[PDB]
């Protein structure tokens, strides 16, 4: 089931689009700072980060509409190494249908959603979601 495009600046005001990570697994999660679960498991998502990126799956953490200083510490204060990028005015979110927050779509290397994830993920778990759409 087709996953909906989207372009959208990352914290460096560099363009993100999704369409551009064909090939990759997209771990597209969507989120805000004041959701508890993303405290939880941003450290996670860094620490699984770190082993699948050259895997070729990609993460995108997209932030719900938030200003860029809100953003930028919660990254910091949380140890991102990973790319989030801005919702600044709600649409990709309203695009995804999403609440629950956070939500996670796991997005094949063809580009079409293969799980959609809403509640609490254990670094166990997201390990195991990052398996299920890793290229290789």
């Amino acid at each position: 089931s087709d996953a909906p495009n989207f372009v959208l600046e990352d914290t460096n005001g560099k363009r993100i689009e999704l369409s551009d990570l064909k090939g990759k697994g997209v771990f597209l999660n969507f989120w805000g700072t004041w959701a508890e679960p993303a405290k939880k498991e941003f450290p996670y998502m860094a620490n699984q980060y770190k082993h699948f990126k050259s895997q070729g799956v990609e993460i995108v953490a997209v932030n719900v509409g938030e200003s860029k200083i809100a953003v930028h510490n919660f990254m910091k204060s949380y140890g991102v190494n990973f790319p989030v990028v801005l919702d600044t005015d709600r649409q990709v979110l309203d695009a995804y249908d999403v609440s629950p927050l956070p939500t996670t779509f796991l997005i094949n290397p063809e580009g079409k959603v293969v799980k959609v994830v809403t509640g609490t993920m254990t670094e166990s778990m997201i390990h195991d979601y990052m398996n299920l759409i890793k290229p290789g």
